[PDB]
């Protein structure tokens, strides 16, 4: 059908465009960037992640697929030599699609803006210590002061809640996982330490005590937000579609980013 | 209808018991420990563990309730100057059941022994070094070298697994954790570290790789397991149900274990 | 000899400066806040930590008391009870000296400054990706992906050192700990992880790889560094001294924050 | 001078012995395995931890050298193909000695047994809970639950304390160091958590509070102990001498064996 291309913007990454682009003329397959059913990304998963936020209001029409050009990445696991295979098998078509769930960051002012993310939604401080009131459906479950706290998909915990101690979670599993990073810990301040994972329909809510300026980031894109009044986590009803074509597991995807490949 | 009392056995819980034998013969509740609907346990987490395994082979007739005579019991969340209420709640009936996952080991020789646990299911060697291959729905996934390896249900996430780095999980996540016990990391050796949940149906599996000798340990019930071939994780197909009578949630029972209470 | 007071500032404080001021009166005691002998710091330990940086140059000719006004400060082990017995044992004098290492921190542009911690030194980066290169005496040792580096002092070891996962160190004990914040670990990049822990005469120097911009926290003064060509850390030969009246050791000091007091 | 070689009793290391004996018999150095002044140990670091404990009555006046015959041992630092070169340099002599310190368990009980150790001595219950009273210099710190401890020299701080969480430490630093295993943080039971880094003349005592059977392992040879009054740790004043011909920096042993090489 329709279809687009994202690239990393390097030599490589533009050739292979250009030359995926070429191979595609060959079949009734049409480019359009404005209403695509499907969207390849060319580059790592930096690049993918660019993607996915520049359709992220079409999620349901659209299916996903992404190369590599570096070295293997989380979302792009398609290596560069494999793009005419590609580009044929996507021709086709009767392809596989693989949902992966997403999280939805809601932040309220003294008016509502809200983000959603594939891999995390983090929140610091904008430069004075950070303290919040953790809340977990309307139970207040603990004061947090430290640096920040991270809250992720499945898909995201092999990403920065990998670096802050929190599990790797399969991403057939509908949840999101919050993590700390350096909390106060002593006779006086006290917080869980554990990371928590939260399944469907829950919602943790953030409450500042002091300072309302907090530094929000989704996927890496970092916003500073003044006269904060609460920040809500759940796990989105949107879901990001994924098109197959063949068995590439979760767990041997994460054997080959960490263990060896 | 039927029901049945475990104790601590320490002075404090016998009375308790006595005392609630006494309120159930004013009314039509019949003591019966061979076929119970309703099993009490009145003691710690701990005695609630060996009420569950006492009555492991009836779980899907029976509704379970923990007292706890010292300090809360994550299990047991009911304080003895509440006995009288629950007597008369539980008499009438009409309460709701709560069900949590369990997890099935499968222990395989060269004949089969299965085991279901509530809190986890550990692994480690009869002496020497304990080395096993982890596969994971027939894919090779690592080489584990160290003090061995921990399998946690959900509602176990708050016990062994929690001082091992593992995450907390609520308990309608039909789901499994697996966390490490002081692993070899060097450029030779080299595991995931990070904690591992996996979904209903997955199935994770342990391989020796030389000594084939191996103490188990399902919920502090520690079996040697001599020319073992296998061992198998799974999320098992049987449930465990609490009979609840106010809201008491998870994230709030967490609250007071770790936080404040 | 001379003496001066510094004071959080809040009514509490100021009153219990006021009243000890009143009290050195009554001896042979001149207040003196250019050229005191006796630094006395009324609040809690980011009181004191500005204490120490306003008298940092001359801590050869300065001991250190601290009276915590809120709870146990890990540098203020007096409580505001005993103020007036300080006041009089400090009077007479005759007490002995204690002395804590500090930690030495160079940055070099493309010209040099040099700061003296006494809780810790950390590094991040100005905004983008902090990517250094960590050299040990000249060797290279690791390159740092991540959101950055902290080195602590001894007596600095249970502040943010803690909270990153490094050691308490005994401040007997003349060294300084590196410990990281969230580093990336994949088959790509890796890192030591673990703690380091370094003697007097070692040199750790961080270059950078990309970026040159990194603010830079010398005890939660955080500055902003631009052009940076190196940072080098390494065991100062100042040391701060500590006047001591009675027995407080170290341990006894950590298990009153900590364990329970 | 007078010289013997351990080997680890493969093909492999019993040849090279071979060969280096004949090496040493065309020079003026007689083979002694009762008062050796050289110690080889020739295969892994296990081996060269056998060598030392064999030899340990006579520390002042041995220096040992490690020759790995697989992967690089952290205490046997030269390669098969070397030991000609090793042969000539050691047969001369004017080499330089290098000293690392040593850890001393004392265990008493209702009698007294000293053990020393180069990787680390830890503490284990026979098979019930695992508790015990932490006293540092008579001062009661804290109560432990869990797994067990583990004591480290610097040498051993990239053993089995690396696996624990424990920071690496440089053997010039005369010092010992703490790490958990497992152990029970809640509402009742808490630990201090971090490492804890102990100088020279420090004295960590263990008191059981309950069971008084401990299994006690120093360097992996584990020996059960029945009737434990007490287990006291401190740095020994006895140290270990190597024989050094080269530049081999303890950092660069640690980048070789963790990061790369
Ligand atoms: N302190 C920290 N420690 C560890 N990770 C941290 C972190 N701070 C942020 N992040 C994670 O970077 C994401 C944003 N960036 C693109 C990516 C994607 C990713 N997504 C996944 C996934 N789902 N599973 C497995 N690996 C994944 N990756 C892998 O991360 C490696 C790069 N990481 C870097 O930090 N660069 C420096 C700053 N970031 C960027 O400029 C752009 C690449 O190898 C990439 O392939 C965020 O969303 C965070 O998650
Ligand atoms: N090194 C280690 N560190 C941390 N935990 C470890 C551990 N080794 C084993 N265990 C856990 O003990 C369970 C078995 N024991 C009864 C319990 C239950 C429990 N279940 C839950 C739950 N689901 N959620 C939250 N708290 C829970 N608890 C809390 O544990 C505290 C006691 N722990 C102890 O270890 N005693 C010493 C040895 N064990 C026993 O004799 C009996 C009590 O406070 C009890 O209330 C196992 O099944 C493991 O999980
Ligand atoms: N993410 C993080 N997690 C943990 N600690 C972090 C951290 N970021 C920074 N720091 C540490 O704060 C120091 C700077 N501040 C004064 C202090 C002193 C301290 N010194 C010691 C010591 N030597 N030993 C034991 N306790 C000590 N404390 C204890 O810290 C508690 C407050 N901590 C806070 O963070 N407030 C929010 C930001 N900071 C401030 O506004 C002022 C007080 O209880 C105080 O008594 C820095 O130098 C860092 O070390
Ligand atoms: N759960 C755990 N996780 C991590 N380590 C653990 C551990 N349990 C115990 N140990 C450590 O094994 C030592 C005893 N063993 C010889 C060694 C030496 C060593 N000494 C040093 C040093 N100073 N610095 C850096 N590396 C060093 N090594 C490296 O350890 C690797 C093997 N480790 C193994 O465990 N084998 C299984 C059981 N042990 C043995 O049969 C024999 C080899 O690569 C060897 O080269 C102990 O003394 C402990 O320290």
């Amino acid at each position: 059908m329709k279809y687009m291309i994202t690239s990393k913007g390097d030599e490589k990454s533009d050739l292979l465009r250009l030359n995926m682009i070429a191979g595609f003329g060959e079949y009734d397959m049409e480019y359009d960037d404005v209403e695509p059913e499907i969207v390849i990304s060319i580059g790592g998963d930096g690049t993918f992640l660019s993607a996915f936020h520049q359709y992220e209001e079409r999620l349901d029409e659209i299916a996903f697929i992404g190369i590599h050009t570096g070295h293997l990445g989380f979302y792009a696991d398609w290596r560069p030599a494999e793009a005419d295979k590609l580009v044929k098998l996507l021709a086709k078509g009767e392809y596989q699609k693989v949902s992966y769930p997403l999280l939805k960051t809601t932040v309220k002012y003294g008016k509502e803006a809200t983000y959603l993310a594939l891999n995390e939604s983090t929140v610091k401080s904008s430069g004075g210590p950070f303290v919040v009131d953790v809340v977990i459906n309307d139970i207040h479950f603990e004061r947090f002061r430290g640096d920040g706290l991270c809250m992720s998909t499945p898909s995201g915990t092999t990403a920065y809640n990998k670096s802050l101690g929190g599990a790797l979670m399969h991403p057939s599993i509908e949840a999101m996982q919050l993590t700390e990073m350096a909390s106060i810990n002593n006779r006086v301040y006290r917080t869980i330490g554990s990371p928590l994972v939260f399944p469907k329909h829950h919602v943790v809510s953030l409450q500042p005590v002091n300072d309302k300026d907090f530094q929000i980031s989704v996927d890496h894109l970092s916003i500073l937000h003044r006269d904060v009044q609460e920040i809500r986590y759940e796990v989105s009803a949107k879901k990001i579609h994924f098109a197959r074509f063949r068995s590439f597991p979760f767990w041997r995807r994460v054997h080959d980013s960490f263990i060896e490949d």
